[PDB]
């Protein structure tokens, strides 16, 4: 049955019919809902995903049923039948990557989905070559602060060999040094990748914001270390518009969010290295990366500097310091002329995206827990919006760490 | 290893498995194809008897006499009663256990650390609307307790074959009127426009303030509902002021002390208690964020931001977030000064994490609805944001039921 989806702020109702196109089960059953969980627990097969994807592509260019369309299905069928796999055309890759982004339930920035620079790096044959492509991507996407969404697609997985992989989770990550007494200097999210880099020969620094080298792996070979040229990594020193001491914290963040550990699936084909980037929403830095207790955890230091009463939850010291930290992020990115979006503007644009998608496809897969921001939830319109979560393909998926 | 949902806390890195979810006899709204966890309201003798047996088994376990002669006699008692009457009745101690178990079972409630501390008023002898009113007044007096709030539920007679239901028409025992204006806007609380107009259709003379307490519309079986005005001195309110912003008091904002939900159905062993109002105390974000700042509620964010001299013309000033924080602080400071029990969202969520741990050991899981448990401001500043949760329906339960009109 198609779900009724209600907006509680405005009282309007839509029906999601797009969900009938989901050929892939999520974690929930009628007995229990597992929607808040972060992670999940042959020829005819590939051939049906492939045909379905070819159909999606030709439909998008309005040329369904054409000679072009029928001949491409035969190509795909001939290639699978003989070889057990096939290959996308550049234009199909481009359509498939944009559609994977369109389809991502956890992304609040999908209003932008049509505007994606696609770099084809399927002719890559060494870690060395991956490095060059990654540098060009960083260069293109950063654009001196006028950030532009981009994805670089490396060669697909193949039955008879190891995957191309970027070991780092982002192209830009700060090091995390474990002390002999369990504590962390830097970003505790990155302790494990930091130790991998050292163990593969990297000379470590000892500051709070040391940029990591990349560990890049060509099929069935040990990964290789590649330091990014400092000029390629744009960073933003953080200051506050009115609190002078805030700059004295020595806080900074990188401009470019570039996810490099997800698998891109198109038409049954899987791209194990396909790093993508856009721009940040301020709460990702301001709230999560700087205030999570298991991240940089700076809320207490900011509260002391602000002279808040830290001894009781009911002074709302956490809330006040978080807000100022998020304001600092926005102010500093704006001063540095680096693209960023606040959570109000971002969620307003997502509401427009939902409406666009309702008209265009009869629904939009969205994961409420990830779309609603991590401060000021009900102050944004997405909090009051019901949403339906399901897996469409093309898709960005999680995959195992390669070590 | 374990064939049960794996539940992770991403802050602490710890893992549990929910085995309680196996005791669920009732489907939620989700399927393998699509998750509907974010939807607010997604859409016979042997049936009764099996619900009844299960509940009686739950009761006897709770007092550690599973399989005893007292247990097998009670089962026989219940089937005999259903056999001859089509229904059955709860012993007093069974009603008490079942009302606490329903609270304990409520996936949307963050206050469940307190579940064992509930005063159960048994009003199953009530036979008129006038008498419901007396019971409700007594409930309010007990629960309010001059500011030192005490959790309580009052249980009216269960649904009976043919005979009409006891119903309270109001969604809460205390609600502010919402008066639709000529210009199409609302004075008072827009959530209550419908109950306000029903009160007027039923003979209430309306006021015209922003905070007029509504009368109760109480319905006894097969009768038109009757109207009762709460004695003003029974409805404790808290005027709002801010600890440092001296002008906030000039806004004339207020909220009532006692949140008492009155339109939910309490189901125990298949029995249906259609009138069963319950009350605890507020978490401060219900007032300061949702009630006062929702755009479809009092919607005061812009007014407060203007008094704070914020830049309301641009989202990136964070004017909304700063105003909301101060409004929340005013709510906490004002309740505190008035000595009325309230809990802030940090203290509530921390205590809910303790609840989760207690329930892991006691029952092997805790049904919880993440979207409702995470507070509406400062989500990820609370420990519940980082905690995975498995949502499912256990019984006894508090359920939604259609409006009586
Ligand atoms: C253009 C600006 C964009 C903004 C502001 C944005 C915003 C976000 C945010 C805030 C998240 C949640 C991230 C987190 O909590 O860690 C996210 C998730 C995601 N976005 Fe975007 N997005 C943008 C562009 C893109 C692009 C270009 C892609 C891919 C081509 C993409 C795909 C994703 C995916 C796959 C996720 C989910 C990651 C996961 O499940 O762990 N987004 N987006
Ligand atoms: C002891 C103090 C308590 C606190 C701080 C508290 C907190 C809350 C909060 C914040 C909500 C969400 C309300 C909303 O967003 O509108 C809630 C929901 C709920 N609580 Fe409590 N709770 C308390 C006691 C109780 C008691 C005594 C009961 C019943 C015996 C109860 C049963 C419920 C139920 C059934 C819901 C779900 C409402 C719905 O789905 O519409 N809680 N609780
Ligand atoms: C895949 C990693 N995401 C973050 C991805 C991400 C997506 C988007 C952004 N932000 C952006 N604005 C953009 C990035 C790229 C385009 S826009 C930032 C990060 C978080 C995540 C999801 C699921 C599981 C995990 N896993 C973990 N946290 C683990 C730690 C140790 C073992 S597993 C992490
Ligand atoms: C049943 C009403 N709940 C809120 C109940 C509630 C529970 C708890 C509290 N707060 C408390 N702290 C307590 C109250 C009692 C004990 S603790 C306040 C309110 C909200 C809700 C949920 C689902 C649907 C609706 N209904 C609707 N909004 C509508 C339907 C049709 C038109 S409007 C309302
Ligand atoms: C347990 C819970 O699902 C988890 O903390 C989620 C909640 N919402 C999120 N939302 C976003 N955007 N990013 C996240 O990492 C998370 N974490
Ligand atoms: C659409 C969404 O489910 C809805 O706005 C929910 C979200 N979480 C909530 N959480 C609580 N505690 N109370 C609510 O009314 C809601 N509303
Ligand atoms: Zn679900």
């Amino acid at each position: 049955k198609f779900p009724r989806v209600k907006n509680w702020e405005l009282g309007s109702i839509t029906y999601d019919t797009l969900c009938a196109q989901s050929q892939q089960d999520g974690p929930c059953t009628p007995r229990r809902c597992l929607g808040s969980l972060v992670l999940p627990r042959p020829a005819e097969q590939l051939l049906s995903q492939a045909r379905d994807f070819i159909n999606q592509y030709y439909s998008s260019i309005k040329r369904s049923g054409s000679q072009a369309h029928e001949e491409r299905l035969q190509e795909v069928e001939a290639e699978v039948a003989s070889t057990g796999t096939y290959h996308l055309r550049e234009s199909e890759l481009v359509f498939g990557a944009k559609q994977a982004w369109r389809n991502a339930p956890r992304c609040v920035g999908r209003i932008q989905w049509g505007k994606l620079q696609v770099f084809d790096a399927r002719d890559c044959s060494s870690a060395q070559e991956m490095f060059t492509y990654i540098c060009n991507h960083i260069k293109y996407a950063t654009n001196r602060g006028n950030l532009r969404s981009a994805i670089t697609v490396f060669p697909q997985r193949a039955p008879g060999r190891g995957d191309f992989r970027i070991w780092n989770s982002q192209l830009v990550r700060y090091a995390g040094y474990r002390q002999q007494d369990g504590s962390v200097r830097g970003d505790p999210a990155n302790v494990e990748i930091t130790e991998l880099c050292i163990q593969h020969g990297w000379t470590p620094g000892n500051g709070r914001f040391d940029v990591l080298p990349l560990l890049l792996q060509a099929p069935d070979e040990a990964p290789e270390l590649f330091v990014l040229p400092p000029e390629l990594v744009l960073e933003v020193p953080l200051e506050h518009p009115t609190l002078e001491w805030f700059a004295a914290l020595g806080l900074r963040w990188y401009a470019l969010p570039a996810v490099s550990n997800m698998l891109l699936e198109i038409g049954g084909l899987e791209f194990s290295a396909a790093p993508f980037s856009g721009w940040y929403m301020s709460t990702e830095i301001g709230t999560r990366n700087l205030c999570d207790p298991h991240r940089y955890n700076i809320l207490e230091d900011v509260a002391v500097c602000m002279d808040l009463d830290t001894r009781t939850t009911s002074s709302l010291w956490k809330d006040k310091a978080a807000v100022e930290i998020n304001l600092a992020v926005l102010h500093s990115f704006q001063l540095a002329k680096v693209t960023i979006v606040d959570h109000h503007a971002a969620t307003v644009s997502f509401m427009k995206h939902l409406d666009n998608e309702q008209k265009a496809r009869g629904g939009c897969p969205a994961d409420w827990a990830w779309i609603v921001p991590p401060i000021s939830g009900s102050l944004t319109p997405v909090f009051h919006q019901e949403m339906v979560n399901y897996i469409l393909s093309p898709a960005f998926r999680y995959q195992p760490d390669p070590w």
